């Protein structure tokens, strides 16, 4: 069939003392407000129009989505109001859904039911009983039929009993909507949109209502302790989810996913490991504590040691990486190469079985298959930034300076604490060798 | 007496997606079956006879345990059939417990209650009531009498009220055990274990039963959530008897042990410390946030920085290691020595009161007391390995390396960025200095 | 008005089995007898009266503090015989608040309410009721009036179902109070602080009662178990002020604050961070997963 | 405990004493003149705790209904253990095969020996000792005080 949704984000976040819009704020590293985008992407909403107050450009801005159908609004004086000024905007062959940008965790399935439940020339709504309702919309019903909302506020005693209450997400026909819409008052001073259950029971039509899974699904974010509780939710869910398709987390609630994890089987995670952007781990991969990996590729049956940082690196199968380890963009690990502590890699490749065990930095460097970087050596790169090439058996000693561009052929040697300005020839040994001089009997300062 | 055990472990594990049998997944660091044999060592069992289907080879590999009684299992066809295969191995005048090899956190203390709640010629049997029973089988008792088992299955609306049911753990001679077992039926196609049950009431026979103490020592393991709960629980346990005997851990519930640790008075750990192997540690000492610990021995009121990773890595009393420094195997710290960030150390010993403070990496090395080694120093020792040996007294300048087999005497001095390949003598130093080179107005690519 | 404090902490930590007086152990790195005196400070306490047995010298060491007003104590004899030996040191037109060492998490507020209820020439007493009772003082009252208590030792099956406890926090007149106390006997041999509840409805005077708001404000520590919950307690509470006053904890669980932060507008703390000292961050700040920071300003 | 000085927690204890018991009459003249007047009188109560008190064991049961013990301080009190001892009488004589029309309208005041097949209707009353022979009839509102029907 045809629907579209609209997202109410129209508000002042206060509570939130922030410089930043409040449904803009991430929740596991993207903005609440996206989703319910994404949510309303996975209904098949043809359109999503977005009402907004306040906050207007770095809005739109922030979110490029040049998709989205945006609607300025006066100064927040209405929800019913917001819901005026995208009224307009409803084709009458379309259901129309409401969603909030600041409930970040409500569930297709819960929305696909309320468009299930939404009686031909009616209103689908979404309701919830609460252990304690004492501040919110009472769900009114006569013989367990829904004919109106009561606010908190004028509620008789005998009302603040009513368990159920209203999320403020339903649906509605387009046509039907833009009717029951433009035909309420505004004598809080304000036009509440509560009022369309009654003015629908008004000219005859049924109210049906569906509840979602979990409380968590309808939770609100006013403040910055509020988000956080969701963004635990939020955690624990995907690491459920992660072990129940096969992934080992030693403890899933020190575990975080900021993205996406495509996995393998038999994967080992450890404690306090964050996983961010798009990551893809190979079969028998183990991840030692601490570990970030953001945008990552790891090969079968690697090891990453812990308080290992990766960022757009790859790693091929059998490679060994930390503790203590930084690969940055661009780093790359042929099948079985190690890379130790205290060592960084920026667009570098390290062949098959190479080893750089300690203490160096390797940037913008090629380097070959079975090849020995020495603890403490550096390519000097930096003088944009120039190539260092390695080829095949290749040693070279501790504390050497690798001065780009420079090339080392096959089966070099390369003496300790060498400083290498000019290429080097297969087989050659370079000794940078000076003398050491002696005096006898020296007294220390 | 006598007492024997059998772990049944032969079901498939397919909920685990693994290519490793489920049994041999570990908790806290060593799989779910040993923690059922441990127990049953503890218990003084005689023998322990393992039932298994698949997974066979691998299993018993990955088992060395040379002192097991393996049964093997055409392929799992009863849980009943399994206890068969088993049967012609009980001695006549030895108690039979069965456990499962999924089930790793049944206490002695349980099963040395089922044991004694053994009526002669009879059953002790384990049982649990349950919150919401609503799958397993129920206890069917007739004026609190046990008389049988009842599969959720066929359960009548009556039975499934029955909170109280089988964790499946029970007790009997053996000589009653292999009467009662082979004379059951296979008309699910398969021997259901319950019938033992009725089979007992039966011939008269009276089937006791106690409860564990917490639900989660007959918690399964089917998959990797469950197993991840589990191994939770665990480590609560754990880190509650190390507060409570007397170590302060800042943080509980982010802290891990995998193994044993011993330890003397008024320890702190802080936060998200590992403790893998065997780690013994004396009085006073304090372990920063981070660290991983495997195999270590730590002297009285040593003190371990945040992020320090050690393994098989002795610290005399009153030393300082961290943050960000990395022992491995054959590391050691003489009384009072300090090892700083971005430090490795392998097959070394720092003397008394000894310093490497930086940037350092230090293997195959003998380093005597009151040592300085200057922040960049590399044991350039591999070219096997061999080794490097510093006297008492010695100062070490910055960027050395010590280029082994090398030795450096007592009171000798080493200027900064020197390369030493030949031995150096009692308070001698040693520059090996160049002239630094100048050109005027260098205009800077 | 005129108001001081008596900090009991006399005990031996036996089960804390450390070489360490036990209420100088810290909790978010801070002796636990320091967050009273704090509290105390809070109150306007113009006098601290401290009473230990031993542990003394390293007790007022570790404890510089040269504003104390210490008071030593035979060897643990009494709870109420520890009240004594501070009597003397009583004003009679102060009121005199009774707390515990072992007892960090009292707030200000639950003292602060403390001292409104209590009726001239009486007792204002701290109370708790208790989901399981099963093992501490039951406060005995008729028509709802407070009149003695009991230990849970002698209290009948009937008395064992008085859900409402003593958290063994009072106030009083300091002139009444040296009335009340040398007033009471020794036949576990001690003197109880207990009596002076009916040794007040004795002479007919009104003991009034407050409860605290959380049950963690009358936690004792025996043990580093029970200090270790009280540390988790603690953190959250930090960690959820500094969620609602703008600052965005990516996991307020992995948190931990053992000192101050001073703090602008938008910071972002990642998780497994630690705050020790001082710490001042300005606006828009970022802390990624597991750094310490200590006495630092970040601009 | 009296009701008088008790708790409100010891107000709570649902069992009551009836003021039956038993002893041993050897034991029960020691425990009583050691008892004192400091209401001015003396309780029975006491000699509870003044068994306790030398150390011996004080057991209890229950009647089976609350009218056993129920005590009469007034007529309308009276009249209501007239009730139940008349409904007890009434189902007694149903139970052993004499038919009651209406056992609430029905009075016992003294003996009923009674053969088979009995029928009596409402609001009769039996005085003194009435004995009745098989298949008799009492029709409503009759009085038989001390008669032998055959």
């Amino acid at each position: 069939s045809s629907m579209s949704v609209v997202i109410l984000a129209a508000g002042k976040g206060t509570r939130m003392y922030s410089d930043l819009p409040k449904v803009l704020h991430p929740l596991a590293g993207k903005p609440m407000v996206q989703h319910v985008i994404d949510a309303a992407m996975k209904l098949g909403a043809q359109h999503v129009h977005l009402v907004y107050g306040h906050g207007g450009e770095l809005l739109k801005k922030t979110l490029a989505d040049p998709s989205l159908n945006w609607v300025l609004q006066a100064e927040q004086l209405g929800t019913g109001h917001a819901m005026q000024q995208a009224a307009p905007h409803f084709a009458d062959d379309e259901d129309i859904l409401m969603l909030y940008g600041d409930v970040p965790l409500i569930s297709v399935d819960t929305l696909q039911r309320l468009l299930a439940a939404k009686p031909e020339g009616g209103i689908g709504l979404l309701t919830v009983k609460l252990d304690n309702p004492s501040g919110y919309g009472r769900i009114v019903r006569e013989n367990g039929d829904v004919v109106g909302i009561v606010e908190h506020k004028d509620a008789s005693d005998a009302q603040r009993e009513i368990n159920e209450i209203n999320t403020g997400i339903l649906v509605a026909n387009g046509r039907d909507l833009k009717r029951w819409l433009s035909l309420l008052d505004n004598n809080q001073g304000e036009f509440y949109i509560t009022d369309i259950i009654a003015l629908a029971h008004a000219d005859g039509k049924k109210i049906a209502t569906v509840h979602p899974t979990r409380l968590s699904e309808v939770e609100g974010v006013n403040n910055r302790l509020q988000l956080s509780a969701l963004e635990r939710v939020f955690q624990t869910e995907q690491a459920e989810k992660l072990l129940l398709a096969g992934v080992m987390l030693l403890d899933p609630s020190r575990f975080d996913l900021r993205g996406e994890l495509t996995h393998g089987r038999d994967i080992t995670i450890d404690t306090n490991v964050i996983i961010e952007g798009h990551v893809i781990l190979g079969d028998r991969v183990r991840i030692g504590t601490g570990c970030v990996l953001k945008n990552c590729v790891i090969g079968d049956d690697s090891e990453i040691s812990p308080y290992t940082v990766l960022e757009d690196a790859r790693l091929d199968a059998n490679c060994t990486v930390g503790p203590f380890a930084r690969l940055r963009p661009g780093a790359e690990l042929a099948e079985g190469a190690h890379v130790g502590n205290f060592v960084e890699i920026k667009k570098a490749r390290l062949g098959k079985g190479s080893k750089a065990g300690h203490l160096s930095y390797l940037g913008d460097a090629e380097i070959g298959a079975g090849v020995n970087i020495g603890a403490g050596t550096i390519t000097c790169n930096y003088d944009n930034k120039f190539k260092t090439i390695i080829g095949d058996d290749v040693f070279v000693g501790s504390d050497t300076q690798l001065v780009a561009p420079v090339t080392v052929a096959n089966g070099a040697t390369i003496g300790a604490g060498t400083t290498v300005t000019r290429d080097v020839a297969e087989n050659e040994l370079v000794i940078s060798r000076v003398k050491q001089v002696h005096i006898q009997g020296w007294k220390r300062p």
